[PDB]
């Protein structure tokens, strides 16, 4: 590989040089032939596959808060190296852990919120034994998080994976998200995305609601055993009714949304050690909602009625009547948060915030991973600036990746 | 290996074996994706290229291995031995230049690939002469509003100081000018090349929708100034179909997209002068052209007219006029008969050609970064849509601008 890298913005003409590339870690899954940059996704580590990656973390520890090759440095290189040996793993100290998940954050190519990343609140689990407890623990996080609206970004890390048949897991997705009910007519209520894993929570005792707005029920597993419910007490969840500043007719449709957004089903890695549930939230971006959740075809899919609502003609495409809707949308969804004084960010803003901090970690880090088809937003793409951005893509560890959903793979007791 | 993309959407999975058949290089690695980086001969190189794009060209019209195939394959060794080069026949420049374009992973109306009328001008020898091909090229594609594909095949490159070179980036554009007080009239992606024009000896009008005239270079000689007869020039009064004012803001666009700074490669030959044209989706004008900042940059007048409150971001004003901005370019257009496709028509046929293409063909390369239109993106179904990029030949490539490698 070449030793530097170089990028241009269009429409600025700015040229930023990456070397933090050459840390490349594991795979993208493109070749020198193949690009699989729009692919949305491209039994445990031996001792001697351990000794590494440890080293490797620990080596990237010491040299951050500069003490790089000093004598704590190789104290705490011979005591994990020792520890792998005696036991086959080893633990993080929580300097190491705060530091891990910080830069797993600072890592994720796909994320455009990462001017924020060293503003993580991280909470220790990792003393954690029952699915009571992670109840618990998810509670205090969800309260913390939310702080009556201001929100606050956060991740709570339970135990490391040690053999895999011990593991914990958020089996949601995200902490709070809506059900979704296939009828028997083919129709769907509350969130289609959500139907398979709210028909898992019914036959695991969940007594549904049946609306459209539903709070699932948390769906956790500790050590390896059969995974277990929860209501999430509902003053935690703080809701936002979806109203628009012109349009009276708007609060009409009944929409809301959640405040939090938590994800909860990816796997945090650090120096070699897994961490399968590693919940973490921050805030949104309205387009998450107005654009995503509202308005893709196979989700909530409400362009219809709102285009009805604003009497707009709906047989050409040509009238360009969904785009119209899809902006008021997303105005009504900006304008009741900030109304409500619940933290969001509007697609504007956060894609500057973000080329400001790519600008900052090619500077001060040597380069900024980041992945243009996810971080350029899903309407109104080239009239925000990361649109004209080229970005180089690649993986270094820390990270957060993905893993097979748990109903998969759980072996029932 | 077979590979795989899926729909996100419609949950279709296709199967990927023409990737297979790719040897020019994409620039990423394993370890690093350039997916978003905009850009990343001799006897003995030339006739391997040849054999490869003879066998597909044969292999195509079901005759791989014919007596025809056997005679041409032998008589292209003799002329690259004799003449360090070839000639391609008129099948096989017809067959390439149509493969080019079903070939350019960045390309969304690639369902119209076969439908490409190809234009023969490697008989031109001066400036003169491309002007004339040019002129019948236009008036040929813009059929009075009907406009019909098409490119036009100046000579092959010979030693690099012979070029034919279209200096022009497209056949129609308009001129940008530097203003004293520091601003820009006209087109900011043209300044430059306004200059050069100006250098050379065109007279500038100093309007906003000045057409540039022609800039040709032939056989490596200096280039030429001429300018394109008017009534050639389709053009379409930009309005909007409820904002009355928006008429008075003055704005129109040229109806004929007409890309002639590219390079067309078949066979190891290269034809650096191979203007082509099609027909505008419509957000190239009213997203792009009107609204980058680095363009026409017509948002803040627009909103302003619409009184819009522009305080804060979150508002999203810049939002709403650009989609007023896109229904007065798409209306204008039907309104005056002159072809144009919306994003919305222009991804879904892409969808079914990417269809169409993994059934018959095994595949098709895609440029997700590009095919992706710039506005209202996941309501298109492209986005939702897994792609692969790779590189097949003939293509279409970049190449450096004229007045940088020219000496005069
Ligand atoms: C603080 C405000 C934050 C904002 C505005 C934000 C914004 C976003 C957005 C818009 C996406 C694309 C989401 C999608 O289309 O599903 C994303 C992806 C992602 N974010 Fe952030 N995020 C924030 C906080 C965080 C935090 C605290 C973490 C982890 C510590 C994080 C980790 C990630 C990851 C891993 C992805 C990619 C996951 C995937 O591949 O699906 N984000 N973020
Ligand atoms: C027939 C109607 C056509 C439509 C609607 C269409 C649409 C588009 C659009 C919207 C782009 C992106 C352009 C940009 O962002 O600057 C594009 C790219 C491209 N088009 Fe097509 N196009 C058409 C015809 C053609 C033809 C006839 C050719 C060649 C024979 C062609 C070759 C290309 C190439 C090579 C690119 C990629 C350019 C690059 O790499 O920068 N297109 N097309
Ligand atoms: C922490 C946070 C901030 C914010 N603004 N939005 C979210 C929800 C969107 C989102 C992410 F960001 C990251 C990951 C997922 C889930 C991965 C799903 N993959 C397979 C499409 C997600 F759905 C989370
Ligand atoms: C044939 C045709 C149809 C259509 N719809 N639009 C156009 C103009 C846009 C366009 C292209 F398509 C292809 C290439 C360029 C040149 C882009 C500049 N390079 C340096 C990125 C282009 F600017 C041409
Ligand atoms: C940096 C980035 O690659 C660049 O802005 C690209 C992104 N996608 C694009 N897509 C199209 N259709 N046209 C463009 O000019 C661009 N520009
Ligand atoms: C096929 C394609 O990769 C898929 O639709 C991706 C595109 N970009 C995205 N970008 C974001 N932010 N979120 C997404 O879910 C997706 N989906
Ligand atoms: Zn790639």
């Amino acid at each position: 590989c070449p030793r530097f890298l170089k990028v241009k913005n269009w429409e600025t003409e700015v040229v930023l040089t990456d070397t933090l590339h050459l840390k490349s870690t594991l795979e993208t899954g493109c070749t020198e032939y193949i690009c699989m940059g729009s692919i949305m996704h491209p039994d445990v580590a031996t001792k001697d596959q351990l000794f590494p990656l440890a080293k490797e973390f620990i080596d990237q520890y010491y040299s951050s808060i500069k003490r790089f090759g000093s004598k704590a440095h190789m104290e705490r290189l011979e005591e994990v190296n020792k520890e792998i040996d005696t036991t086959s793993t080893y633990q993080l100290k929580d300097t190491e852990l705060i530091y891990g998940a910080k830069h797993a954050w600072r890592n994720a190519s796909r994320c455009v919120g990462r001017i924020q990343w060293s503003k993580l609140q991280v909470f220790d689990a990792r003393d954690c034994t029952t699915a009571h407890g992670m109840f618990n623990y998810i509670c205090n996080h969800v309260k913390y998080a939310t702080n009556k609206g201001n929100l606050r970004s956060a991740i709570t890390i339970f135990p490391q994976r040690t053999d895999g048949k011990h593991d914990f897991r958020v089996w949601n997705s995200q902490l709070i998200r809506y059900a979704g009910y296939k009828q028997p007519d083919g129709s769907t209520l509350g969130d289609p995305a959500n139907v398979q894993f709210t028909e898992i929570c019914i036959q695991q005792g969940w007594k549904p609601p049946r609306g459209r707005f539903d709070v699932l029920p948390l769906l956790l597993q500790a050590n390896g055993n059969d995974p277990e419910l929860f209501q999430i007490p509902p003053e935690l969840v703080l809701e936002v009714p979806i109203r628009h500043p012109k349009f009276e007719w708007f609060k009409d449709l009944g929409l809301k949304w959640y405040g939090l957004p938590a994800v909860s089903n990816m796997l945090l890695e650090i120096g070699g050690l897994e961490f399968s549930a590693c919940p973490f939230s921050g805030w949104y971006m309205g387009t998450e909602i107005g654009v995503r959740d509202y308005c893709d075809n196979s989700r909530y899919n409400i362009l219809e009625e709102v285009a009805k609502k604003m009497n707009l003609d709906m047989r050409k495409t040509s009238s360009l009547w969904k785009d119209q809707a899809l902006v008021e949308i997303n105005i009504a969804v900006l304008y009741s948060f900030q109304s409500d004084k619940v933290t969001i960010v509007d697609h504007h803003s956060a894609t500057e915030s973000f080329i400001k901090h790519m600008e900052n970690e090619y500077r001060c880090r040597g380069g900024c991973p980041a992945d243009w088809v996810w971080i350029v937003p899903p309407m109104s793409g080239s009239i925000t600036p990361v649109f004209h951005q080229e970005m180089l893509n690649y993986r270094l560890t820390p990270s957060f990746e993905y893993q097979p959903d748990p109903w998969n793979t759980h072996v029932w007791k």
